[PDB]
């Protein structure tokens, strides 16, 4: 017999992820490159595997909408929520959904798209948002102007509690 988990979390170490588009702001390699950085977070913390697919249906399937895009959740127009993402579980459960009617960047004007990610993808694996101010999974975006990010301890607490920590060292 089999009881439900505990806690939301992926039965799986293997995750496989798709853009299904891109916003207009930033290239496609730039996107590629903050979403495969964001899944680094998390992967670096844990045994979690990312594997992009091009096509077909991944368990976290990012795109960009506005407004009405598919599920209960509407976009807004710009400013007020800028991205929101699915606990882990079947179908929408993973997906994370960018409001393109933010201005996505690869600094610190607009909103960082690879900063924004790594927050979405924490939902995306089970995480909820933190007291800490300091946290990654803060519930709101500052840009802090650290030239290096660096997953806070808060954040790699909370996601090992989840997956544990895979290797320790490399
Ligand atoms: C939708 O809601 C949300 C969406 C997102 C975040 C939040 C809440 N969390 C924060 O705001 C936050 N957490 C941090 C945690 C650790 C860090 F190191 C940080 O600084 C990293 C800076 C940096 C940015 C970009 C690059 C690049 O492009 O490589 C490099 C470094 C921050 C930080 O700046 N902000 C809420
Ligand atoms: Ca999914
Ligand atoms: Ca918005
Ligand atoms: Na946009
Ligand atoms: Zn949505
Ligand atoms: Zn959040």
């Amino acid at each position: 017999y089999n009881v439900f988990p505990r806690t939301l979390k992926w039965s799986k170490m293997n995750l496989t992820y798709r853009i299904v588009n891109y916003t207009p702001d930033m290239t496609h390699s730039e996107v590629e490159k903050a979403f495969k950085k964001a899944f680094k977070v998390w992967s670096d913390v844990t045994p979690l595997n990312f594997t992009r697919l091009h096509d077909g249906i991944a368990d976290i399937m990012i795109s960009f909408g506005i407004k009405e895009h598919g599920d209960f959740y509407p976009f807004d127009g710009p400013s007020g929520l800028l991205a929101h993402a699915f606990p882990p579980g079947p179908n929408y459960g993973g997906d994370a959904h960018f409001d393109d009617d933010e201005t996505w960047t690869s600094s610190s004007k607009g909103y960082n798209l690879f900063l924004v990610a790594a927050h979405e993808f924490g939902h995306s694996l089970g995480l909820d948002h933190s007291k800490d101010p300091g946290a990654l999974m803060f519930p709101i975006y500052t840009y802090t102007g650290k030239s290096h990010f660096m997953l806070p301890d808060d954040d790699v607490q909370g996601i090992q509690s989840l997956y544990g920590p895979g290797d320790e060292d490399p």
